[PDB]
């Protein structure tokens, strides 16, 4: 599914991401924009041999199992393909663990490089939330 901007904001807000670990909703929308372009089916191989999956580009070395990543820990206890669903529940649940792991949203280097420090509230402009 390719989410609309406000559609995604509404769903992340429903699943309790707004202000989760102090990160406002616009931070999460911005991260999704630059990680996946709001496309739940997005998959991208990383240089380390792991792959990133779904709306928030969760990796197969630490977080989900894709069966082809040596060293896999699967700390979200989920197959990576489950992070490609139209329903974002699994991605959100996993992202909550990630952002709690010590470095906040710096875990998403696209957030760090494209969102952090910016006017992230723009990403929820016009949305009835």
């Amino acid at each position: 599914k390719v989410f609309g901007r406000c559609e995604l904001a509404a769903a992340m807000k429903r699943h309790g991401l707004d202000n989760y670990r102090g990160y406002s909703l616009g931070n999460w929308v911005c991260a999704a924009k630059f990680e996946s372009n709001f496309n739940t089916q997005a998959t991208n191989r990383n240089t380390d041999g792991s792959t990133d999956y779904g709306i928030l580009q969760i990796n197969s070395r630490w977080w989900c199992n894709d069966g082809r990543t040596p060293g896999s820990r699967n700390l979200c206890n989920i197959p990576c393909s489950a992070l490609l669903s139209s329903d974002i529940t699994a991605s959100v649940n996993c992202a909550k663990k990630i952002v709690s792991d010590g470095n906040g949203m710096n875990a998403w280097v696209a957030w760090r490089n494209r969102c952090k420090g910016t006017d992230v509230q723009a990403w929820i402009r016009g949305c009835r939330l």
